[PDB]
């Protein structure tokens, strides 16, 4: 459901591939000529339909005055986007002659009326009471760009202004603005989830369409504001539009299930999706078939073969389906190349017997599932699965506007011959080389590692932080440990500083001990968390704020980690002398380039 939202929610944001910033330079791609792509139009063609159940869609009038209210909020938006290109105009002149006090002015004043502006529009739209969940997404767009030229100011502020101060406020207001945002779209997508969740008769489609409409519209969108940070991300010199790229690395599912199911959501959720896990790599699928009768060949069951983050080993999940009599293995194809495309083809009715899937890979090849029915039975449909950047191919991107890719598949029996299949994604942006990149602060997500003790586990993430967490804990004897592997980049340098940092939550200060290893030598330091946060009898938080989160930095200017070219890092954590209720729970590690600014900063 809407093919103009599962696109352009991260098209906008996600326009910064590389290059594209005004600081300084010719520039005739983003920055310039953006009126033409910003705001066009605004919305012609039908669209999202979907997250509007908590309004009265009962009836007509009710659902008139919806409409209205999704056109009025698409023009506030346009009105928005206005402010930020005039802030954008006049921030381009006055960056190309920053001694001009009257180009120096006019930014200034565009930067307080477009902020402004900003905030404003962020209040209406979550307090339009009985249309927050509809207005969610156009909420988190206009918060994020709230963010962004908040952002700027802090950048600017002592070209522009008396220094900080006036910055440190602003400052504090970006902290105040970012939980108050967060706060307010998790409080939302919870609520329309329990609605979903506790609907009579509730479909677990409808309730897994509306957690990957929202992963993809709000929940990404989230997971970038940590990053705004300019004290805690110094903005690029060369390009502020620059950031440290964030990762998202959750997983969405798409799947062919009967319809109507009779199957709770809770069912299907467990026997669809997978509990909390690293990251992995989609390696190799093993499909079954039952085969006694020919005319009756369909899918039986399969197996994953997947690898961890710069793992060289070979994962093997369990069977999912039917393996007894007649269920025989009869594919096994190796996933050389990415798949960011699929299709499934089942009778119509009965439905769910499935004869065969194809998988298109970005090295323009397609590996297949066949069943080998025959002869052919008749009523056969195909049903396409996959992220594009197109909205006017919804399930059908091309090599060139995919947004994800396959990590998984689930098969879960209705009855003999009949099952639900369930395709599971990551987002692109997730590098497979947990890369060290030489110009910006690199972010690995803990879920990334490759190697977890007894006592580290990975627990679901509140929502905001792209994924989900490692928790590494104390069995009163071992300390959970993590092992992440990352590869630095090709440079002439013999060897180059990078400071580690950590960004984590800790119900108390607890000793890290924190190491790299490179070709054999292990190098380590400790350093002790902070408490950040605390819950009843210590159970493990499910609901970390974002004001929960805290940073510390293992290795900095002084003491760096030294590392290679194009080599492979193994950084693990681990804590020290940790009692049984201590817990240190790690959202990701930040490799920090050591440049003569960053000397300043250490």
């Amino acid at each position: 459901i809407n093919s103009s939202s599962v696109s352009t929610a991260l098209k906008v944001a996600g326009a910064i591939l590389k290059f594209v910033n005004p600081p300084a330079g010719t520039v005739l791609t983003v920055l310039s000529a953006v009126l033409p792509i910003l705001w066009p139009t605004n919305t012609p063609t039908p669209e999202r339909v979907w997250n509007d159940f908590m309004t009265n869609t009962g009836n007509l009038i009710d659902q008139t005055v919806t409409a209205y209210v999704r056109t009025d909020a698409n023009a506030k938006m346009t009105v928005v986007k206005d402010y930020l290109d005039q802030y954008t105009t006049k921030f381009n002149t006055w960056k190309r002659e920053p001694n001009n006090q009257s180009y120096r002015t006019a930014v200034i004043t565009q930067f307080n009326l477009t902020s402004a502006k900003l905030r404003e529009t962020a209040v209406y739209f979550s307090n339009l009471v009985g249309y927050e969940l509809l207005l969610l997404p156009i909420y988190a767009q206009v918060a994020n760009f709230n963010l962004l030229l908040i952002r700027d100011g802090l950048i600017n502020a002592q070209e522009w202004s008396l220094a900080q101060s006036a910055g440190d406020q602003l400052y504090n207001t970006m902290v105040q603005y970012t939980k108050e945002y967060i706060a307010h779209s998790i409080t939302w997508y919870n609520k329309g989830l329990d609605v979903l969740r506790n609907k009579s008769n509730g479909q677990w489609i409808t309730f897994n369409d509306y957690k990957r409409e929202m992963t993809i519209q709000v929940l990404d969108i989230l997971a970038l504001f940590a990053s705004y940070d300019p004290r805690r991300y110094p903005a690029d010199k060369i390009d502020n539009t620059k950031l440290s790229k964030t990762e998202f690395t959750r997983e969405i599912y798409t799947a062919l299930v009967e319809s109507p199911s009779s199957k709770s959501i809770a069912a299907l959720e467990a026997a669809l999706t997978r509990d909390v896990h690293l990251f992995t790599w989609l390696k190799r699928v093993d499909f079954w078939t039952n085969t006694i009768y020919q005319d009756l060949r369909f899918l039986s069951a399969n197996k994953i073969g997947f690898s961890y983050t710069n793992s060289s080993a070979m994962q093997e999940s369990g069977i999912y389906g039917s393996s007894g009599f007649g269920s025989n293995l009869t594919h096994q194809i190796q996933l050389n190349s990415n798949v960011y495309k699929t299709s499934i083809t089942d009778t119509s009715s009965p439905s769910n017997r499935v004869t065969k899937m194809d998988f298109y890979k970005i090295d323009g090849t397609l590996a297949s599932y066949n069943s080998n029915i025959t002869p052919t039975p008749e009523g056969l449909r195909t049903t396409f699965f996959g992220f594009s950047t197109n909205e006017n191919t919804p399930n059908q991107p091309t090599v060139n506007d995919y947004t994800h890719i396959l990590s998984y598949i689930k098969t879960d029996v209705i009855d003999y011959n009949s099952n639900r299949v369930s395709f599971a994604w990551t987002h692109k942006i997730v590098d497979p080389n947990n890369q060290i990149y030489t110009d910006a602060i690199t972010q690995v997500p803990a879920v990334k590692s490759n190697f977890l003790n007894a006592t580290a586990k990975v627990i679901k993430g509140p929502g905001h932080t792209g994924g989900d967490l490692v928790a590494l804990t104390s069995n009163g004897t071992l300390s959970g440990r993590m092992e992440i592997q990352c590869k630095t980049s090709i440079f002439n340098d013999p060897t180059r500083s990078y400071g580690l940092r950590i960004r984590y939550a800790a119900n108390s200060p607890i000793v890290l001990n924190v190491s790299y290893v490179l070709q054999g030598v292990s190098r380590g330091t400790t350093i002790s968390t902070e408490s950040t946060f605390s819950r009843p009898n210590n159970i493990i938080p499910t609901d970390l704020k974002y004001e929960e989160f805290r940073y510390k930095d293992p290795f900095d200017a002084i003491v760096p980690m030294r590392l290679s070219s194009n080599q492979l890092i193994t950084i693990a954590i681990q804590p020290l002398n940790m009692t049984s209720n201590n817990q240190v729970i790690i959202d990701r590690i930040e490799i920090i380039p050591i440049t003569q600014s960053v000397l300043d900063e250490t």
